């Protein structure tokens, strides 16, 4: 089934929980042996969210190449994304190693450091220009260069440097700060706007390494971001709404990382965002 008639038709029954639960049953299940090894226990923020072994990103440090991060490769769209958990205090360093290795231009953050009174992520970036960060055991220094704080999001320009070698890179930090503590936003417009900024930056483009995307577990809000982006690009490819099938795209994405889209409320919101973002895409 166009997706908005289908939307209308799901919305007037209440098959969302119904549809969601169906995706869950048919999703891929692949092994995660590396994530589960003893030595790696302290590198996982959550027990039940692990990267599969076939798509996990691997550090270049022979010693322990483990990070909770997955490469989501979308062949047709010529899009790749790295989805990862919010860094722990002890993996902060790992996180910036990955970025550097993979040649990413942008980092997309969809959570706040504290939510519902608890801590969801380490503070992995510098808050003032004059107070730069150096990691342990990593040989990297991160410097805040500038920020631009708006009402729904904040964009930071950052400088990442290799101390061993002296190489410098500009990294852009796209931080969506207004996702509510419970549920999903009322309107997707702010989220669509944020997506487009990221896209306008060059961060999602093929000439660079994959964008690094994360929330607390790196599957829910993060899945919403990558799903909508891809569905819309597919929409530009051949200018055709009915041709793009969101459910099938979501299952394909779930071959690379487990659990993408955590609630049925998040699936409805994904649907919402695409239908509406689709009224850019088709020439308006
Ligand atoms: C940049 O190049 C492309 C990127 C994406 C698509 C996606 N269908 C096609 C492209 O060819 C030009």
């Amino acid at each position: 089934m166009e997706m908005e008639k289908e939307f209308e038709q799901i919305d007037k029954s209440g098959s969302w929980a119904a549809i969601y639960q169906d995706i869950r049953h048919e999703a891929s299940d692949f092994p995660s042996r590396v994530a589960k090894l003893p030595k790696n226990k302290n590198r996982n923020r959550y027990r039940d969210v692990s990267p599969f072994d076939h798509s996990r990103i691997k550090l270049h440090q022979e010693d322990n190449d483990y990070i909770n991060a997955s490469l989501i490769k979308m062949e047709e769209a010529q899009r790749s994304y790295i989805l990862t958990q919010g860094p722990l205090p002890n993996t902060v360093g790992h996180f910036w190693e990955m970025v550097w290795e993979q040649k990413s231009r942008g980092v997309v953050m969809l959570n706040r450091v504290m939510e519902k009174g608890s801590l969801k992520c380490a503070q992995y970036w510098p808050q003032k220009e004059e107070k730069e960060m150096i990691f342990e055991d990593t040989n990297l220094k991160l410097t805040l260069i500038s920020e631009d704080i708006k009402s729904y999001y904040t964009v930071r320009q950052l400088e990442l440097e290799n101390l061993t070698t002296q190489e410098t890179r500009e990294i852009l930090h796209f931080h969506y700060t207004t996702w509510p503590d419970f549920g999903v936003p009322e309107s997707p417009a702010s989220f669509l706007n944020f997506l487009f900024k990221v896209r306008e930056s060059g961060s999602l483009s093929p000439e660079h390494g994959p964008v690094v995307v994360h929330c607390s577990a790196g599957i829910g809000r993060s899945g919403t971001f990558c799903l909508a982006d891809t569905c819309l690009l597919l929409m530009d490819k051949r200018k055709d709404p009915s041709s793009v099938d969101i459910k099938k795209v979501l299952l394909e994405m779930r071959k690379f990382r487990m659990g993408l889209i955590q609630t049925a409320d998040q699936l409805r919101f994904s649907y919402l965002a695409v239908i509406e973002g689709a009224k850019f895409i088709m020439g308006d």
